[PDB]
């Protein structure tokens, strides 16, 4: 976009990190809706349950890898940050964490997303 | 005198920032418990009742988001939350992480139902 005052600059890229924000909020909703769908229809018919869980929490990093790069310890104490990125890196090397960790996790990311969104929109 | 137009704009805006404000009042109570928590295990049970009202006063938050359910949480998400939300009604005490569950989910609802006034 062409001829924009340093006031409108600003202006512009609030309104469009705040737009993305609430986007990936909705896509990661929708995402997760998805998957619970599959599962709901699994059961409606193993190993199905083993990777629709595999998957989901492949989808989890990556909203998490997301969110990371929209900026962390500005929303969590400390014991709750070394459990949260103990987590965050077993994602991130295959492997599969304990899963009411991972539940955990999954509903930090929710939530710290959440909490970034409010903090633009107010 | 206001239009209906005027009229319903404030009373969507006035209750946007009648459960904003809810939340951060809320928000900023866990950010109290916690720190004198953590002092609580930093000189050493005094950690214990804090935790223990700390769950009281989750259960308390809940408690005031459900006046204003089964609209976010699939059954399966759901029941577990319920017993959760019973057990703390009655004096008992949930297993750490089973507890943990629960404060984030009923944060996460109390964001969501946010994000349908302001969106």
């Amino acid at each position: 976009v062409t001829e924009l005052s340093d006031a409108q600059k600003k202006q512009l890229k609030e309104q469009q990190e705040m737009q993305q924000m609430y986007d990936m909020i909705m896509q990661h909703k929708r995402a997760m809706q998805d998957m619970q769908l599959l599962w709901e229809k699994a059961v409606q018919q193993g190993t199905w349950e083993h990777q629709l869980r595999r998957m989901e929490m492949d989808k989890t990093r990556e909203w998490a890898e997301q969110l990371t790069k929209m900026g962390i310890g500005d929303f969590l104490p400390p014991d709750e940050l070394e459990k949260f990125m103990e987590t965050f890196k077993a994602l991130k090397e295959g492997r599969e964490p304990d899963y009411s960790e991972y539940k955990e996790f999954k509903l930090t990311v929710e939530n710290i997303g959440y909490q970034m969104l409010m903090k633009m929109g107010w």
